[PDB]
């Protein structure tokens, strides 16, 4: 009787990690920490925030973050709490639980994720919230829900042999149905071009706005490899209905750039290579209570256009652009990847 | 308008650390961890418990402790949360706060306590409880209160030049009055003989049973050096009144032994020396909601007598003796030293 509510439904708080590993974040994560502070501070205007830092980083996080953000000590390999935090479910006796999916470092065998694996159970232990363990590998960034019985995902990620090669698509779909409380799963073939680290997480490709409506990463440039992925997703959405028999409205959200890691950015990481195409999309935003917390990549034309489209799309939410989001995407993710909502009960 | 309530007043939870340092706990703390589990499990029958472990120990603590005990990650140098946890105060607007006294490793300059110093603020941050910082050095084990305006302490500890040599007795007393919400401080000259590590903490010498009544560490052996300390305290209690003008009832609680570290015990620590007299007293018990959690040192005569006296003294509480408490005292403390109550509001 539990289900995953939509991200726009009310939250009691948001969980965020704290970056530090010098081999993934340039210059010892100094720039990324400034942006994590900016994101946490912005979200905290709208809902309570907990930032989780290692022992070595706790004082730094506590100094940078404002007093009304809670700072706890939770050790991790890295700081992508969308994927390593628990996925909370509600039953409207316990009324909230967390799903502890198995983590495997985004298909990483094919190199240590043991601390990251413990993040789900540690957060649930802090909150004294029951844990539902699952042997299936899954990351929260790979699924999206409308809270009304529909889930969207990508085949590129969930059917990759680096995830659950013991399972067929039907078996995976049945676990999503049972654990997320959904009745229909929409399988986009592919996520964002260039998102090789996650194998095409849906949260970088498409998300719900409301039941029956999605934002879709888009480019008007038919010569760019993103075009065929976005067009294929657009065609799928235009050909199917949701779990309640609604047609989809699709709103295009144009990708920046393309953006590429510079020599200076790559040199700061102790592998991240000069010229690497960045997996950048404005779709990787977080919905906080009454707010959209949206990336800004330092590409003025597309940054301003994304704020315009998000403001029109979410007319009852305050849209907040976060300067410096390029510093998150240099390490492979964005605002949605670093957050995990806790639904209110 | 805040004051420290008595330890027998209702608690919302109890905070406990988790031992691990091989240079203070024999055999890598394996024996002490069994006893910390025993104490936490016993307290948890009566009130909620949080055990705080380092990243390296979190899984071990989580395995040993029962499911209804919360396990959080808080780093520390060592695990004496009576002295390194916050002292909570209540105002019956915020109704609870924590005092963050300065810690200095029990006068330790005259050798690293930087992580221990952060424990107070970390616990208050987890709970989102306001923090009152104090520049004065103080450990919670060095004071005891009745919740009705009286505090007892020792001169041996608080007037030692290794604590607050900038302050006179009057200045220290005024800080206790202001921060604990007390109107009279009773200064025992001395704590327990042999308690050189803490310089005679009151919690190993004497504690309140109820307003107007104390338990006092005692020996009938006039040849033992404890006798003159206990007799001096008995005479003081018999000569003064409390903050409300009550005379004191004194109940004697006979020390075990004396007990001495064995060669085998000392050899297990990676300094703790063979033959060291142990600073052992049954006074170092914890009052949980409706329970007395009391040491048992493996000295059958005095262990049984302590349970008899505590059961008579606290007729409305369940007395629970903890087997293996000698393993705590080998490292310089006991059940009261490893706990810190959080008062209910
Ligand atoms: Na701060
Ligand atoms: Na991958
Ligand atoms: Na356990
Ligand atoms: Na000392």
């Amino acid at each position: 009787g539990f289900h995953m509510p939509a991200e726009w439904e009310p939250h009691s708080q948001c969980w965020i990690g704290w970056p530090e590993r010098a081999d993934n974040w340039r210059d010892g994560a100094v720039h990324a920490q400034l942006v994590f502070t900016r994101v946490a501070a912005a979200i905290s205007r709208f809902e309570k925030v907990t930032v989780c830092a290692s022992s070595a980083q706790w004082e730094n996080a506590r100094n940078q973050l404002p007093d009304h953000v809670r700072v706890v000590e939770i050790s991790s390999n890295d700081s992508w709490f969308r994927d390593i935090g628990p996925t909370f479910v509600v039953r409207r006796e316990h009324r909230i639980a967390g799903i502890d999916w198995t983590f495997n470092s985004w298909g990483g065998l094919e190199c240590d994720w043991s601390l990251d694996s413990l993040v789900k159970k540690k957060i649930l232990d802090v909150e004294r919230i029951p844990r539902f363990s699952h042997s299936m590998v899954l990351e929260g960034g790979s699924i999206h829900v409308d809270g009304e019985g529909t889930c969207i995902t990508t085949e590129e990620c969930l059917l990759n042999k680096n995830r659950n090669p013991h399972l067929s698509k039907s078996q995976i779909e049945d676990e999503l149905k049972a654990y997320l409380g959904v009745r229909k799963v929409i399988w986009l073939p592919r996520g964002l071009y260039g998102d090789d680290d996650t194998n095409g997480h849906v949260d970088n490709m498409c998300c719900f706005v409301r039941p029956g409506a999605v934002l879709l990463s888009w480019t008007d440039d038919k010569t760019d490899p993103q075009y065929e992925r976005s067009e294929e997703a657009y065609s799928l959405f235009s050909s199917v209905t949701d779990a309640n028999g609604r047609k989809f409205e699709v709103i295009k959200l144009h990708v920046p750039g393309p953006l590429y890691m510079t020599e200076k950015e790559a040199a700061g990481v102790f592998p991240r290579l000069p010229g690497t195409r960045l997996a950048a999309s404005y779709v990787n935003f977080y919905i906080a209570n009454g707010a959209i917390i949206a990336p800004q990549f330092g590409d003025k034309k597309w940054d301003d256009e994304a704020i315009r489209v998000l403001s029109k799309t979410f007319p009852h939410h305050e849209v907040v652009g976060i300067e410096g989001s390029r510093e998150i995407v240099l390490s492979g993710g964005n605002i949605h990847c670093i957050t995990q909502q806790q639904p209110a009960i």
